[PDB]
């Protein structure tokens, strides 16, 4: 498995795959990755840093924007109450093992300059696609503001000003992407993650909705969000306990069972297990019992590593 | 009749006058009125400039804003080209007699401040509040662009950041004035003139429809366009060259007629000439002789201190 292939691992998609390969040629490639300050950081989060490591890994530097000013005009509330929630992400991204170097959105987008070029890209935007390219990030308005469709624009221009090669985020992002890609001179290769699941099986994970599990969750909290999530047995699709082991478990992977259910199981990959799982031979209690203790010896030294700062 | 009448005169609103009369009294006020720059000054224009005129008479501060980014916003082209057009309307505006500071938007508009003002307001500003303060002022688009969202916030804070006491405009923008009366903390006095119908009656005078005399038409182009005018018998709706008598011309007026029509008549106020032209007793022909032959005259210093510029 090559740096390439590493990349690629457990993305949705790359646009392109061909641009990509020519980034990768290069001594010198940054990716960045912007990020509204959240209050709990959660597996959609882990996942997405994850794969800035693996980039960091293959010779990327990587930046990661604390997008407090898009979080401002998403309704967030307060720049500088939001900020100080940025700099709380960054010790959790550092807790996760990220070697990168952090700006804030607002140090910069506010510059002349950078206002100027996001005021000649609203002349290329229609209204009608610049909504369209919130749909699924917009904070829920009965009456949708100007602020909604300066947001997008302000996100092109960000990659454009600080002249990544990658800019990575999860499939909520692409049509924002893809209008940057048609906009800007420079073509920026687009990483998208999947969108996780909700714990409740109903949509997906997000900070606003509670249907999530934070990277720093106590292990009791852990157990018990698993253990009240969907997972009807033999379906795949949609079902977050499967979710977590596809992205964040090591293969092989041993679930422990008692003897009267089939006793251990040693699975070689994701995939075995899907098959196990989708022929009703592993049943879902014994699947989140593994998933459940795994996850939590993952997140473990990212817990400790926050709860050293208040210090036992 | 006092500053306040005279400032109220030939005005279609005041918002509101009981604000009006409490400026009246300070000893330092200031009034602005902003223009996208115009490829042609024509008499909407200099309406407006007239009030700015009976407002320094009455001892205010005049600021001539040459709105080049909301043109630039609006789709009149690039900054630059629309910045020469601005100082050739400010010789306009000088040579009709104005005495006045003039201001460039984007002197100020992109500075920090201004800009997160923007955003703040844009989060308070709905998109359909937004895209309704625009409908007479948007250039016409089968797509509408952010840019026409972003134009009416841009204006709300203008008149903010520059602490004015009034803002003057036509009535088209009295949306975005009503905007900013209920978004800022100072409620800024709005005085707005009426908006001149088109040489040919069929819609609002304006630069981009060509159904304009510029304050610098040759005497025979404004014959010419007089001639050629909508205006139908005993009708002063919508009427054009009874639009013209009533802003423009001075009073007593001698309208010239041949002794076979009735000879020449003297027409002691607007008022007097409406009942005439109401009763049939004014036909068509004798009011557009005069109302052209008066234009002329009034406009002449205007054109030639503009034709002085090339020299005779
Ligand atoms: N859209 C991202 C935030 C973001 C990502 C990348 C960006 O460049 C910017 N930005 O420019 O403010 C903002 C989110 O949903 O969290
Ligand atoms: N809306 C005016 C132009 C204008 C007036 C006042 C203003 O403050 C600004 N502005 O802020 O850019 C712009 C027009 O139709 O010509
Ligand atoms: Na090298
Ligand atoms: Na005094």
């Amino acid at each position: 498995m090559d740096e390439f292939e590493m990349i690629k691992r457990n993305t949705s998609e790359i646009i392109s795959e061909e641009e990509l390969r020519e980034v990768l040629k290069k001594d010198e490639k940054s990716a960045h990755i912007g990020f509204e300050p959240s209050g709990k950081i959660h597996l959609g989060h882990y996942l997405q840093i994850k794969k800035m490591i693996d980039l960091q890994n293959a010779g990327f530097d990587i930046i990661i924007l604390l997008a407090d000013l898009a979080a401002y005009l998403n309704q967030k509330g307060e720049l500088d109450e939001i900020r100080k929630i940025g700099d709380y992400n960054k010790k959790v991204f550092e807790a996760m093992g990220l070697k990168a170097k952090y700006v804030y959105g607002s140090e910069f987008q506010l510059d002349k300059d950078y206002t100027l070029n996001v005021y000649r890209l609203a002349l290329k935007t229609t209204l009608k696609r610049a909504r369209r390219s919130m749909e699924l990030i917009a904070r829920e308005d009965e009456n949708p503001k100007v602020a909604e469709v300066i947001y997008p624009i302000m996100q092109v221009n960000s990659a454009h000003y600080r002249g990544v090669d990658v800019a990575v985020g999860g499939m909520e992002q692409r049509k924002i992407h893809m209008l940057a890609r048609e906009l800007l001179p420079k073509k920026v290769v687009c990483i998208h993650n999947p969108v996780l699941t909700g714990l409740d099986g109903e949509g997906k994970m997000s900070s606003s909705k509670g249907n999530f599990i934070a990277v720093d969750d106590s292990p009791e909290e852990i157990r018990a969000k698993i253990k009240k999530a969907y997972c009807p047995a033999g379906v795949v699709e949609g079902n977050p306990i499967m979710e977590i082991a596809k992205y964040f478990l090591e293969y092989p992977l041993t679930i422990k069972r008692p003897e009267k259910f089939g006793g251990d199981l040693t699975v070689n990959s994701y995939e075995e297990l899907e098959s196990l799982f989708k022929n009703k031979e592993l049943h879902p209690m014994d699947l989140k019992n593994a998933v459940a203790e795994e996850l939590i010896k993952i997140l473990e030294p990212i817990r400790k590593r926050l709860l050293e700062h208040h210090h036992h």
